[PDB]
């Protein structure tokens, strides 16, 4: 039920601006928000063509519409409004918000450069995330700005925070995946910005609900004024945030994380400042992606050093196994190939244990257990006792493993020990008030000792595992 | 209820191919269709990395993935399969279908050119639509190929047909809008091709239903194997079509119409031929768009001739009204300005009727009726008796009108007479079996005399109306 609410078609906006939908062919009015007259100062009925008398920007909007610039922005000094628009099929969606008076563009510009200089010097990611949080905190004026990093399961945890003391500190807390369900996360991957200036706004309808040009209700995916999900607003109330504002951090086409801003009372942010925060997220995205590519490449080539050095040792060795484990350096490398603390090479009934392993009998019983599983190439887990409760007995030495079959009945398995982590959750991760699934009322810190879990296997490490398997597969077939 | 079924996320495919979803980072298997083993000849469990041993194309797919070509196609001669793929966020969606043996590429090429030569010579649209239907009929082998033109209300009517006698002829029939509801039409605007080789296929699931990479169910919007809506399949059964295939005709970013193919028994079409039919639709789209731009421009400049000639006549005239109506030629032009058969100029209580109008009293009572309506610029209708039953009394002379206010209490109204059209519908347009809305069982021709309706006003004509209003607005303000 959770991810099925279509958040992109509510047929309504928030109060802090108004909305006009017009037909590209002729710029005739097709839909409007009920509050449009309160901003524009002219009705514009359905069917009405836009003219320079009522929309002074109409001349530049036509120009914008033919061009390539995906969005339109225009300062309407007359009415102190910021106007913006975008294309949606054959429609232009105009949004009008009150202009943010008393803000400086040199302020933004100067502040943005202080981050861009910082970000381009190759600094530690932690400090990049903090000062990015702290600029958005500076220029936005919220009570809390934080940076929320998604994990592989789409739970996320707070990795940076700036604030004014007025709201709680969530630095280092994990939050469960359902807090930002999948349709929200997909929307946020393509529309990278959102603002909710007042949690208790009364939704302002868009009439007619069905657009007469398309036959459908309006796709509000790129509407910055879109009315948000009712259930999320209970989340905000439950949290005690009267205003929020968030910006997607998109790295390599994927939603990496969020800059999340919250205020204790209501709060608004100008179109300009919101455009500035998107800029900040964009720079940080570039930092993150390069930090990843460089850490990966340097790890891949470091594993390459080890890989070939074992590859030549096995080839040059008489019995071959002695390339993997002939003396100090070969064993050392076998464990460093995949960043392991021990390993078991099993050639039928000949067991060889290197480094810190479980017992010969424990490994026997693991292999039997593995044999029943259907594994294509390699089996990796950071939590062996999840799928094999039995292995809770040797969690200190083999919480995580990579296992590689070799014959039909040999095996090569690496071991990683338990790392004890205390994870702090923003409220109980499992709790939801069932009825429609409603949000939990408490975000008090909820502790959880994490047991039987190793450091996770990096993708270079699994790649080296699969690589090393091939060389071994090709030698036992050759030897026989 | 009708347009809310999310047709793009059924978690299942049709039987005529299989599907594999893999993760772009590593090409690891994330989802598969239950029939994948029946096509690939290797299981590939969830977590399995793709290698050259099981997917020979993996080398070229990696190459494709980095590049700009939005789709991937590859001939897998070994297994007689056509493989294709596309990008979906951070995922590659591979689809495998049996290759169409016994077809010629020179056949397609030669046939496609015979349309392209035809289409580039500026022929009448009717003949372009027919021979486009007839090529798709030729190369696809269905029992009926037709071209379906959407109207402004998203009902559509058949404007070309080629066939083998084995199915009914629908040439000239209208079909109601709900036959292709809005979410289907929006999907077809971006995914321009679809094939349903057998109406009674048993859906083949995609497991796991929730993708572990994204956290969401698979967005199958660009999946050529996607399982179609159950309700549409009742439509096909009700119609007596065992196979179908359709191609969007997209002009200026909008769904203009469909090439719709249907077979009496099951039928399939190769990836190549389907790519060929999309090509044909693409050429025809270009024809249509140029036919429109040229008919419009030539009509706009023809209305310009009249516009300025009246504009100079009004300026040069002493009482001004005599520019609109001083002698033969001025009246002639007043009616030709907007392609009308009569008009009423009303300056307070001074009524002037030109050409074929309703009675002075009828026009009085229309103006009073108009005054109560809230009109920004001009009011146009092709069906005056719809909103003003009273006007059914003078439908022969004023079924359609454009009315333009001028003072506060003058008016300029044009009139168009009733055109009697017998419209043929493919079954009763209003009928749907309520329960979930199910499709009607009869597509027998359903006749409807269309009364009280004029030839519709073209957008150049309304533009000239609004234009002529401005000149008149600016003169009565000047005269006073
Ligand atoms: C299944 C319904 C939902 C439950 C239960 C739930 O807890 N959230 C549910 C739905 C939605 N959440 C949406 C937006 C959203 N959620 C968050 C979450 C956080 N805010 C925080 O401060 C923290 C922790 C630091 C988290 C994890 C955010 C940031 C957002 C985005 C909006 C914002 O900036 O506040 C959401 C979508 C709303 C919409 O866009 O309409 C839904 C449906
Ligand atoms: C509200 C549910 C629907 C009713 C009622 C209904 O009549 N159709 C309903 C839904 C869908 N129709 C879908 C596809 C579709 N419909 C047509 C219609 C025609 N086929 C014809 O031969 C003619 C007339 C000449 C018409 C008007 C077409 C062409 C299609 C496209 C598929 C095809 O090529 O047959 C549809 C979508 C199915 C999907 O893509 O999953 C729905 C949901
Ligand atoms: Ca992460
Ligand atoms: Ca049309």
């Amino acid at each position: 039920s959770c991810g099925a609410e279509p958040i992109h078609i509510p047929g309504a906006i928030q109060e802090h601006g108004a909305l006009l939908v017009l037909s590209a062919r002729e710029f005739s009015v097709v839909q409007a928000s009920d509050n449009l007259a309160n901003y524009i100062g002219v009705d514009l009925p359905i069917g009405a063509v836009a003219t320079e008398a009522n929309l002074p920007f109409i001349s530049v909007l036509s120009a914008w519409y033919s061009g390539e610039e995906s969005n339109f922005r225009y300062a309407w000094a007359e009415k102190k409004l910021d106007v913006s628009a975008h294309r949606s099929g054959t429609l232009v969606i105009l949004e009008v918000e009150k202009a943010g008076v008393g803000e400086s563009a040199e302020k933004l510009m100067g502040e943005l450069t202080s981050l861009a200089k910082y970000l381009n010097s190759a600094p530690s990611l932690e400090d990049a995330l903090f000062r990015t949080a702290q600029l958005v905190s500076s220029i936005s004026g919220h009570d809390r700005t934080l940076i929320y990093d998604f994990g592989l399961d789409w739970s996320g945890h707070v990795v940076a925070e700036a604030g004014s003391g007025a709201l709680p500190s969530y630095l280092g807390l994990r939050f469960p995946a359902g807090d930002i369900p999948p349709q929200a996360r997909q929307l946020y991957t393509i529309n990278r910005l959102r603002m909710i200036p007042d949690v208790d706004y009364k939704p302002v309808p868009i009439r007619p609900e069905v657009n007469a040009e398309t036959g459908a209700v309006l796709d509000m995916s790129f509407s910055q004024l879109r009315s948000v999900s009712p259930v999320h607003l209970e989340y905000m109330r439950n949290m005690g945030t009267a205003a929020s504002m968030s910006v997607s951090i998109v790295v390599n086409g994927a939603l990496w994380g969020l800059i999340a801003c919250h205020h204790a009372t209501p709060h608004s942010v100008s179109l300009a400042v919101r455009e500035a925060c998107d800029f900040a997220a964009q720079l940080l995205s570039m930092r993150i992606a390069m930090e990843q590519s460089s850490q990966d490449a340097s790890r891949r080539v470091e594993l390459g050093h080890i890989q070939a050095r074992l590859l030549k040792g096995m080839a040059a060795a008489e019995k071959w196994v002695d390339g993997l484990l002939g003396g100090e350096g070969e064993r050392e490398d076998l464990l460093k190939q995949v960043g392991a603390d021990g390993a078991a090479l099993v050639l039928g009934d000949d067991y060889e244990l290197v480094g810190n392993t479980p017992s010969r009998e424990q490994v026997e019983e693991l292999i039997l257990w593995l044999g029943e599983r259907e594994i294509a190439d390699v089996f990796a887990t950071d939590n062996l006792a999840g799928n094999y409760p039995t292995a809770a007995a040797y969690a200190s030495v083999a919480s995580g493993i990579i296992a590689m079959r070799v014959s039909e009945g040999s095996w090569l398995i690496w071991f990683r020990p338990e790392v004890i982590k205390t994870v702090r959750w923003g409220g109980d991760p499992h709790k939801t008030v069932q009825e429609r699934i409603h949000p939990r009322k408490s975000f008090e810190i909820w502790k959880e000792q994490l047991r039987n879990t190793s450091f996770p296997w990096s993708e270079p490490e699994l790649a080296a595992a699969r690589e090393l398997r091939g060389a071994i597969i090709g030698i036992v077939l050759r030897k026989t």
